């Protein structure tokens, strides 16, 4: 055992002890208050509760790191993202392309980058799963007509093409088992759903991943969002040259507004946040990289919060001209939106969004665990297309208002969001009953699936 | 990495955060209310935290035993206790008695059973630092006139006698490196001071110490407390005859009422029932049970109607089991010895640290689990031994005072604690600012002091 192990975890128990010590002695006192006088002594009383609680997720911070553990934990998550980028690319360069197996994607899907982007994704999963090599089809591709190998390198170096002796619609993979190139429809209408979807992980790495990572089934969908954005040489040069131009620095907050949410919902967390850093770094500046599509946003904020330096890509053009004629206008402010918002120490935003929920899912595979370096201002995270998401019950639960449900330990909860203030709502689905619920009294229901585990690729 | 330990800090990690928003969205609710709304609604925010916390505990209880830490400590637990017993065991059997370097203490100090043990601890201890063989003298002892051996294993077995070449009162570790024979007087008018006193810890251990125990210097002092009250086999029959006859059994919290400052009984059991439902989130609580030591015979049958959910314990013996030995032991020392070993046994301890009796239970604790410094809760003072050097602690977060009451603290400034005042604040000294005031209890860190005390390494 590490001595400084349990040094922390002891403080980390005596710290919220003296918290229920002090949580109840001050209560006790604000029941006796009234008015005015009451208004202050809570305000006071949420202040002091603040630093106390971020001592304690500081203890935590440590104790993750103590002994050992932090460079463990980056040991064996970079083993099992160049494990699975090793299978994905084993699969996506067969030696005869004329008589690979193989799955046909085309991302011209009725929607915007964001969602074109998790079109090719679930395209991929599903590629893994059922052994067939991922052609991408992009011609007149919206953002650019050149096709997606105009921006990112292509999905494989030997195998682009879409020949083969039979070729079919998707429609199982027992009943395509004979079909040499299948074509998959979007996952709005796909019948029969193969298990190869979030929020599954593989049943060969769910042991390894719910050791090192907070959110598994995030992880995995990272891993073919990171094989995908593979950036062209040119692409890379002009995101080297836009972090140089905006000053581009850590510490920095990430902030996505899409346009209801005034700046200042965004900016309670990025104060919070940047509160819990100062205890355990030095914050020469709070930095916070503001992506919006409303234009009167930047100098609202910048003059709302004058101590804080807000960095944005305004940009007309492309750093050389020349990109300007492949490219649409809109793909350039969109991937140095999500680029940046993922190269961020923390994510503010509303993971309704799509472009968010891209950057929350690059910056899995920028670090062990970034699972729990966002806060969004409305859904927790989803897959479009994902099956049931489900939570187990541990602790019991009463209701006390009819808005909210009965749990007894072992029921299985469909949860529909968490409203980020003690409560998720959710289904009982032993009873029907829909309603809220203590978030503290549930945990995650983590699903595996039996994928495809290419022993070839070592 | 062990996958149970990580998936606990996380749930810890998230128990605690999902804490802040239902703390956050609740106090933002107290603000608008008035009378028995607010009454109402801050008890029913008081329940939902309490459960609320004890969950984030007992994750964390898992997260100290998961992965084999729990067998890990109790086997460095083990080896610490059966190092530091040698090392007594050693200094206290000399070969030749007659050549031996010797400390004498007298057990019959002007005080009560509690009391008297301390001083004997107080003795051993420098005498373990001074390299001097401690020879306990008893006689007329008010507890067992017939002497200390009455009850208790002689403190040595081969060396009891006082003679040497040369004796003197103490007058320092340099002036008496020739006295053979050195007697100690009580601590309160002894000068000058040698480093052997608590809270102090052997530097040679303290290593081993920190990274197993909560509180080393409890841990340190119950070593000689173990020593001492080592039973002769008529004691150690007794003992277990009344652990039979009085169905001691777990789970139990053990309460000691001193009444000759009032504390009522609520006062006890409002940490009582907290830790039973505490207990019954890992574990299924048959009864719950409460071993009752007092000087206050009304109130076991207070606590029994006041609680008829709770088996109320107590020592109500009028004689010994065996009734030959009434006649070498005083009549109150049957309750002492059995009312501080039920206490100690007792799962958890809730009384009132200012008494010497819970003190030496809480102390001989520390020798029945690898770490119970935080199996207790106290209605007063923190944890002091008497005559102890100044308990000094280190402020780890700046405060800046609110009341005129508090004090300021920056990271560093040393703080002589005078006691917890379990709301959340305790109070102080600033020895920067000689200042005397409140502060946040979580805004500082114990100060572990260490005394290069000798290794015996010849125990070996």
């Amino acid at each position: 055992l590490g001595k400084d192990h349990e040094i922390l975890r002891r403080r980390i128990e005596n710290g919220a002890k003296e918290l229920w010590f002090f949580l109840q002695s001050e209560l006790k006192k604000l029941k006796n208050l009234e008015g005015n006088e009451l208004q202050r002594h809570a305000d006071e009383f949420l202040l002091d509760l603040g630093h106390h609680e971020r001592s304690i997720m500081t203890d935590l911070y440590y104790l993750s790191q103590t002994d050992g553990a932090g460079d463990w934990r980056e040991k064996e998550a970079k083993d099992l993202t160049e494990l699975v980028q090793r299978r994905i690319t084993y699969l996506q360069n067969p030696k005869d392309c004329s008589k690979a197996k193989k799955l046909v994607c085309n991302i011209n899907k009725g929607c915007g980058y964001g969602c074109q982007l998790h079109h090719v994704v679930y395209c991929f999963m599903i590629a893994y799963g059922t052994q067939r090599t991922l052609i991408l089809e992009s011609q007149n591709w919206r953002y650019a007509t050149g096709g997606w190998e105009t921006v990112f390198r292509p999905v494989s170096e030997t195998c682009t093409d879409r020949s083969g002796i039979s070729t079919g619609h998707w429609s199982g993979e027992v009943k395509d088992k004979n079909v040499q190139v299948v074509e998959l429809p979007i996952v709005d209408s796909l019948h029969p759903r193969p298990p190869y979807l979030p929020l599954a992980v593989p049943e060969d790495l769910a042991d390894r991943l719910v050791r090192v990572h907070g959110d598994p089934a995030v992880w995995w969908v990272s891993q073919f969002v990171k094989y995908l954005i593979r950036p062209q040489p040119w692409l890379e040069k002009e995101i080297e040259e836009a972090t140089k131009k905006l000053g581009f620095k850590h510490p920095v907050i990430g902030v996505h507004v899409r346009r209801f949410h005034p700046i200042e919902e965004y900016m309670v967390h990025v104060e919070e946040h940047f509160q819990l850093l100062a205890r355990r770094m030095q914050v020469d500046k709070k930095r916070v990289y503001l992506a919006t599509d409303d234009p009167s946003l930047l100098k609202e904020a910048k003059t709302k919060y004058p101590n804080y330096e807000f960095i944005s890509d305004n940009s007309i053009s492309w750093s050389a001209g020349l990109h300007n004629r492949y490219t649409e206008n809109s793909l350039r402010g969109v991937i140095l939106d999500i680029h940046f918002l993922s190269q961020a120490d923390f994510l503010v935003c509303t993971f309704s969004s799509q472009v968010c929920r891209v950057a929350y899912e690059i910056m899995q595979t920028l670090h062990p665990d970034a699972s729990a370096n966002f806060h969004s201002l409305d859904d927790i995270y989803y897959f479009g297309g994902q099956n049931a998401h489900n939570q187990i019950a541990i602790y019991a639960h009463q209701p006390r208002t009819a808005d909210e449900i009965p749990m007894e330990p072992g029921d299985i909860i469909g949860v529909a969001g968490n409203h980020w203030d003690g409560y998720s709502k959710g289904v009982n689905r032993k009873l029907g009953r829909t309603g809220l619920y203590p978030s503290y009294k549930v945990r995650e229901k983590i699903e595996t699936v039996k994928y495809p585990t290419y022993p070839e690729a070592e």
